[PDB]
C-alpha cells in the first residue's frame, strides 16, 4: 500500500504512524464535501479554506473544505484526529539515512537545499542528545527547534509537532525549554516530574538533587550510581553519506483509453478528458478513483 | 545479524531493543571471567550463581559468572544495563500474530501450552486497552499482569518489565494499578500525572473532573469535548489465527573437519572433539567462536 | 490487480478479457441500487431476481438487483455488455493445464468431479479439433455441447457462450452445427462463407467443391493443394498431468479492530460487527470495501 | 526459449505465434539445401534466390535456397506455411509500448525514424478504430495502409498480412477497403457480411439498415439499440511515453577454444576459425550449431 | 545446462568435467552409426555391443555402437577420449553432503542401499586419508577400493578411475598399493617420487629416510621439520546429515501435439506416436531432438 | 563469508583455497603480538619487519610482527603454512573474465595498466598451453613467467607460486624449465617422469622415445597413438572481452555511534575516535573486530 500521510498519535499508539487524510465541509462539519479538485500539496490540506467544493447536506451552502488526518492503525473516534508531521515521507527511492547510512522507512526530509533525509531512530537520537546538551534553536516566533543535522541554513523545523518524536516525557521537558534555560542560567535545577514543575537550588558541586524526587543534575533522570549515558557527554557529519542522503508538465496516458492525461501538482486524482471515456483514475495505483487512494494518498509531494 | 536478546531500554531509546549479553566475574566485577561453559537457556543468566569460570584478574579467586545486557543501539555507559525481555524472540520461522495475522520481527511468545506468539505493536494495544479498561489480573506474589490474549490457563506474564511496553506514561500508571482500584472501588479518581499522584473526588455524573489538571474521567487524559479513544469502548480470538500463531542428541559436524559435534541446550558456543583440530565454532554462524556471537547470541531457546 | 470475472469481448476486443462486475436497480435500470448484501456466488449474479436491496432513484421503489458485466480492456458504451464465462477463472493455486503441462492464467475449469483445469489455447484447440471433426455432443435441451477432455461423466458446458473461444469465423458455423449435420448426413456439403449458407452437393470423390467460393471439402476453409492442417487428421489424456490439473466458518480478523469476521461464501465483502469500528472491507485486498473491488471481484468461487 | 520469427497463423491458431524458419532447395523442393552461410537479414529470407547453399538430393543440381515459416504451435503439414510477419519481434530490452506503457511481449515495431513500439493489443485496437473511422492512409503500389501511431513520416507498413492483427471479419472488410470508400461517398452502404458483399443504399437519416442482415450503419456490425463502441466514437502521443517506447565488427570468444570469432550481420551462426576446434555455434544460445536454433533464431534483427 | 555425464580428463584439465557422450560403428569406426533407439542406462554406454543401428558408410555393414565419452571444456583431438566416472551427477534434487552438508554440484553417489552423496571436495579428502592411513579395502577381483563414507556393505567403489580424483601424485601411489602395503608389513619404506621406486629400509626409530630425495617416512611428502598435515593423524558420522544426504509407465505430453508419450528408462530421446505429429523430442528440454541433448544428455540415471 | 586472501595449499587440497591471516612475534614465535595498527596492503605482510606491536609474552621483548597464512578449508598443523597468492582476489564486482567472458570467483587480476582479470580455468589452460608451446618468457631475476594474456607491457608475474595452478606433475616440469630449453634446443628430450630426470637424445624423425618410459616427444605425456591434445596445436584477445575484464579521504560511521571514521588504506580494523565509544569494527562486516574478520579479511586491495 502506498502511504504519502504521516502522523503523530498521541494514543493508544504513542508513535509515527500512517495516516489518513479527511475532507468535510467547513460549514455544517459534515463529510459531505465533495472537491471540485483534489488537493495537490501540504498547503492545500493545512491552510484554513485553501480549496472549495459543493456540500452535499440539504440546506448546507457551505462551499469550503476542511481537512484533517486520523491515525490508521486502528478504530477512532469521530474527532480523535492526529497532527500531521509533513516532513515525514515514504522512502521511495531508498535514500540512506544521513546518520547511520541505512535505508529505512519512513524518513524524516530536512527543509534544507539538499533535502537531507534522516530516518526516525536517528531523528529521535538527535533530538534527545540536543534537547539535553541544551542544543536547541532559538527563534523569537517559532520557539525552540533544531536544523538540519548537517547545520545547512535556513532548515530550521516549523511545525514544531516533529519533536513529538521525542517521546512523552521527553516532550514535556521540551514544552519547558524556555524555563528550564533561565532556571539554569542561574545555576538552578528544574525537577523532571511532570506534576512537580518545581525549581530547585542545590550547590554546585553535587549531581544528585531531591525534590517534593531523587534525580540527577546532569542527565535529569533518576539519580545513578556512576556516569550518565553514553550518548549524553556533550555534530560532524560524514561527507560520503551526507552526499548520498540527499531526496533527488507531467502526463500520463488513461488506463482505460490511453490518451494523456496531465497531472495536477503532487495531486493523485486523474481526470481524462476523453468524452467517451471520462475515467477517474490514481496516477499512482492505475485503477479507478476511489476512497482508499483519497485516505492514503490524496497527493504525495 | 543474528539477535537471541531483546532488551527494554529506558533510555535514550525508550523502547524495545536488541541486547548485548555480558558477563564478569561476580567478585572483583571485571569482564575476566571465562566460562567453563557458556550459558545455554534464560536460567544460566537469570539466576545468580548458576555458572563458573575462572577469573583472569591478577589476585581474584572469583569463580562465579554474572551475567547483564547492554542496549546495542548506542555507546553505553558501563553500568547503563538494561533489563532482558526473555519472552521476546526473532520470528525466524515466520510465525504469524495471533492477533494481526502479519509476519512481524520480533514476537512475544506467550508460555500457554501452545506457545503464541504476538507482534510488539498488538503487545502494545493489548496491554493499554485491559489498563484502561481494568482487566488486569491480581496475583497476589507477582502483583498485576496479563495472560495470554487467547485466554489459555498457565500463561500468567511473569516478569513484569515487559509492561514496559506500555510506554512510560502508562506505565507509571500500571505501577499504580493496586492503588488505583481502591480509589476507583470507592468511586473516586486518580489524577494521571506523574508528580501530582493525588487522589480525587468529583460526582458520579460528571465526566470532567479537574486537579492541581484537566482530564477525563474514562480515559484518564486531557479532557476531551466529545468521546474517547475508539480502543477504549470496554477478547474474542480467531480460531484460525489462533492456531496458524503458534511457536513450533542434537549434532552439527564441525565446520573445519566434519566430526560431529554435540549441541549442549540452546548455547551456539560448539567445542570441537577432534584432538587435531580443536576448533571452537559457532552453531549458528559456522565460524570461528568471537566476541560478536558470545554478545548477539551466546544461547538461543 | 484481481480479476474474479472474464467475459467475451465481441468487439473491439474478439477475445475473452477480465470483466467489469455492475450492478443497476432492475426497475428504473439505473446504478442507484445499494445490495443489501453483496453476491456471494456466480447464482446471486446470474439469477433473475436472486437479490435485493434499496434504490437510491429519487421516487423509484425498486428494490431488486440486476446485474451485467462490461469488458475492463476500453472505455464501453452505457449498454455496451458482454456475457460472462463463469467457467474462467484465474489460476491463482497455479495449476498446470491438463493437456500441456503449463501453468497459464486465466484457465478453464471443467465442472467435472475432478474439476479439470485447462489452458485457454489449449481450451481453443479442443473446440477447434471437435468442430472440424464432427465430434460435439448433442444435448437436446442444451444443443451442441462439449464435455472435459478427460471425458469425464456430468461434465457437458452449460453456458455455451465459452464456444466464442472458437474465433467468430468458426463459432458461426458452430451456430450452424444441427443444419450441418444434417447436409453431411446426406452425402451434401456447406458452403462456409457466413453470408452464402448454401448447400452444395458434390461427387463424394472430390474433395473440391465451388459455391456462389472455392473450398475444400474435408476442412472447410479455402481450397488447398495438398494435405488438411495436421491437427484435422481425426483423445488420449496424459494420466499424470490430468491428475496435476485439479482444482483442489471462515473468518479473517478486521484489518483494523482485528475482532474475527465471518465470510459469506465467496463474497469479498467483509463487514466488521465491532461496534467502535464497523470496517467494511474486501477480503482479498484487506483495505476497505470500494467501487473497484466491487467491480473486480465482488465475489470469488 | 529464443524466438526471432513471428507469424500469423490463419488456422487452427487464427492469431500471431512464434514461427520455425525451414529452407528446401528451390528446384527439387526437399529439405536437402546446405546453406554456404546464413542468413544474416529479413532480406536473404524474403527475397528469391538471395543465397547459395548445395543440394544433397541424388541428381539435383539445385544450389538455390527457398526460405519458408511454419507456425509452431502445433503439427504442421507438408505445405501448412504461414506469412512471416517481420516487424513483431520479442521484446528483450523491455521497450515499454508507445500507448499503453505496459512492457509488453512480442511487440510491433514501426519502421520510423524512432522505431517505436506498440504491444500486439495497442496495435490491434489502432487498426480497429482507424478501419471504423475510415481513417487508413492510401498508398497507390501498396494499397490501403497506416503508418507509426505517432504519425511520423515514412513508417507506412508495407507488408499488409500485419492487418491480419485486425481478426478475420475486419480483416475482410479491411480488404474491401477501397470498395467500401467508393460506396460510402455515394452515400450509400455495404453489407458486412462476407458472403453478402452486396451494396445498400439507405436514407442518411436512418442509423438502421436491412439487406439479405439487420447492422447498424456507422459500426458495421448487428443493428444495436443504443449508441457503437465507446472506441468508434471518431491520435494524440503521451510525449513521455513515446520517448520511452524507442527500439535502442562485433566478436564474441568461441565457448569452446575462446578464440575472438566474427558475427556476420544479424546471423547466429558462428564458426570457429581456429584449425584445431572449428566449433560451429550459437552466438545466443553458447552451444554447438543445431536444427533446434536454426528454426527459432537462424537470425535476429 | 544439463549435464548427465562427468569424465576425468588427464589433461589439460588434470580434473572432473562435464563430458560430452559420442557414438561411432564399432566396425568402421566413423561416426555414421544412427541409433535404432538411444542408450537408456549406463550398461547401454559401457558394455560392449549392447545397442544397434544402422550405419550410413558407403559399403559398412555395421550394425554395432561403441560409445565413448570426451571433456568438453576444450577442443579435443579425434581420439582424446576420457573414462567416463558413473557415479557422479549433476546435483538436481539440492541433496546435502554426508561429510560437510553443503549443497555441492555435481556429487558422487555411492551404490549403498542409502545412496548416500558426497560432494567431490569431500570425496577428495577421504580419499586422501584412507591413502596416506593405509585404510584402503582390498578386493582380489577389483585391487584396492574404499566403500561409502558411512561403512555401508556392498557399497565398495568397482570403477576404480573414480580414485583419479586423488590428484597425479597420489594417483601413483595408490596405483602401487599392494606393493607399498608388503614394504611397510617388513619395516620398510617406498620411496615416493614416480620415476624412483625404490624401497628403502631405515631404523624404525628415525622419521627421516633419504632416497636416491629427502621425505617422510609417515606422511611420504618432502621432508618436514615438526608435525605431519593435521589431517593425517589416524570415520564418525553425523546421523542428521547421513540421513539428509540421501538420493531419493512414467510419461510425458508431446510438446508440439500434446499426446502421452512414453518414456524408455533414463534415456531422454522421446518419439510421438501421433502419426500426424511425429515429434522426436529432449523429454529433458522439451525442444526437437539434437546433438547437443545427445551430446550432454541421451539420457539420465 | 568474506575472503581476501587465497593460498596454495600443498596438501591435502592440492589446489587454491581461501587462506587464514595470521601473526606471530618474530623473536619468541608466539601468537602473543598485538599490532600497534593492522596491515593495510601486502607489502605490510610480506616484507620482513614491515609492522610493529607489543608482544603479551611474560618475558619476550619482541616488538615486530611475522605474518603467515593457512588453508582454511580443514585443520592445520602448527607450521603447515601456505604461500598466498597475491593476484588472487575475490570477484565482487561480477567482473568477466578476459578470455571465457564468464563472472567467476576467484579471480586473478594482471599488474597490467588495464588490471585485465582471468578466472582460474583459463589462467590454468593460459599457462599450460605456453608451457607446453615453450612460450614462457625468461626473466634472469626472476626466471620463467608470464604476462597479461593480452600481452601487456610491464605485467609478468613475479610471485612464482603462482604457478603452482599448472598442477603438480606440470609445475615439476615448470620447475626444470631452463635445463629443458637447453636439452630442447640440442635437439634432445628430457624425460618427464620426475624421479628420473634424464636426459635423452632420439632421432628428430622419431615423435616416441623411451626412457629407464614410454613417452610422446611433443607431448611430453605418455606415448600416444595419433594427435597430441588439441589444445597443444601451437594468443589474439577479444578487443570487447578484453575492455570488459578491466579490475575498476574515505570514511565510514561508527556503527554505533556513527560519528565518521577514516579508513586507513585496504585496512578493514576501524577504530572510533569518539571518547564515550571507541568501538573498534570491521569495515566490510559493521560488527566489532575479532579474530575472524582478522583471518579472513583483515586488509583487502
Ligand atoms: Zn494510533
Ligand atoms: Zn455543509
Ligand atoms: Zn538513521
Ligand atoms: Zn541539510
Ligand atoms: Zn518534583
Ligand atoms: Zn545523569
Ligand atoms: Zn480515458
Ligand atoms: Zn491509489
Ligand atoms: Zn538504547
Ligand atoms: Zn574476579
Ligand atoms: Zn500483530
Ligand atoms: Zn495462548
Ligand atoms: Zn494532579
Ligand atoms: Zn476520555
Ligand atoms: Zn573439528
Ligand atoms: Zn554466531
Ligand atoms: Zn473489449
Ligand atoms: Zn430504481
Ligand atoms: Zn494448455
Ligand atoms: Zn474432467
Ligand atoms: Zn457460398
Ligand atoms: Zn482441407
Ligand atoms: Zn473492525
Ligand atoms: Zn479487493
Ligand atoms: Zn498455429
Ligand atoms: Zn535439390
Ligand atoms: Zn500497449
Ligand atoms: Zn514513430
Ligand atoms: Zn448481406
Ligand atoms: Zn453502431
Ligand atoms: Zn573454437
Ligand atoms: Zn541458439
Ligand atoms: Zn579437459
Ligand atoms: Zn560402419
Ligand atoms: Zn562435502
Ligand atoms: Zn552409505
Ligand atoms: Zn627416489
Ligand atoms: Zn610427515
Ligand atoms: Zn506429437
Ligand atoms: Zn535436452
Ligand atoms: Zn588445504
Ligand atoms: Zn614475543
Ligand atoms: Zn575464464
Ligand atoms: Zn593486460
Ligand atoms: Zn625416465
Ligand atoms: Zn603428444
Ligand atoms: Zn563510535
Ligand atoms: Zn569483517
Amino acid at each position: 500500500i502506498y502511504n504519502s500521510f504521516y502522523v503523530y498519535c498521541k494514543g493508544p499508539c504513542q508513535r509515527v504512524q500512517p495516516g489518513k487524510l479527511r475532507v468535510q465541509c467547513s460549514t455544517c462539519r459534515q463529510a459531505t464535501l465533495t472537491l471540485t479538485q483534489g488537493p495537490s500539496c501540504w498547503d492545500d490540506v493545512l491552510i484554513p479554506n485553501r480549496m472549495s467544493g459543493e456540500c452535499q447536506s440539504p440546506h448546507c451552502p457551505g462551499t469550503s473544505a476542511e481537512f484533517f488526518f486520523k491515525c490508521g492503525a486502528h478504530p477512532t473516534s469521530d474527532k480523535e484526529t492526529s497532527v500531521a508531521l509533513h516532513l515525514i515521507a515514504t522512502n521511495s527511492r531508498n535514500i540512506t539515512c544521513i546518520t547511520c547510512t541505512d535505508v529505512r522507512s519512513p524518513v524524516l526530509v530536512f527543509q534544507c537545499n539538499s533535502r537531507h533525509v534522516i530516518c526516525l531512530d536517528c531523528f529521535h537520537l538527535y533530538c534527545v542528545t540536543r534537547l539535553n546538551d541544551r542544543q536547541f534553536v532559538h527563534d523569537p516566533q517559532l520557539g525552540y527547534s533544531l536544523p538540519c543535522v548537517a547545520g545547512c541554513p535556513n532548515s530550521l523545523i516549523k511545525e514544531l509537532h516533529h519533536f513529538r518524536i521525542l517521546g512523552e516525557e521527553q516532550y514535556n521537558r521540551y514544552q519547558q525549554y524556555g524555563a528550564e534555560e533561565c532556571v539554569l542560567q542561574m545555576g538552578g535545577v528544574l525537577c523532571p516530574r511532570p506534576g512537580c514543575g518545581a525549581g530547585l537550588l542545590p550547590e554546585p558541586d553535587q549531581r544528585k538533587v531531591t525534590c517534593e524526587f531523587a534525580f540527577c543534575r546532569e542527565c535529569k533522570e533518576a539519580y545513578h550510581e556512576g556516569e550518565c549515558s553514553a550518548v549524553f557527554e556533550a555534530y560532524r557529519v560524514d561527507e560520503r553519506a551526507a552526499e548520498q542522503a540527499r531526496w533527488e508538465k507531467t502526463t500520463k496516458p488513461c488506463p482505460r483509453c490511453h490518451v494523456p492525461v496531465e497531472k495536477n501538482g503532487g495531486c493523485m486524482h486523474m481526470k481524462c478528458p476523453q468524452p467517451q471515456c471520462r475515467l477517474e483514475w490514481c496516477w499512482n495505483c492505475g485503477c479507478e478513483w476511489n476512497r482508499v487512494c483519497m485516505g492514503d494518498h490524496w497527493f504525495d509531494v
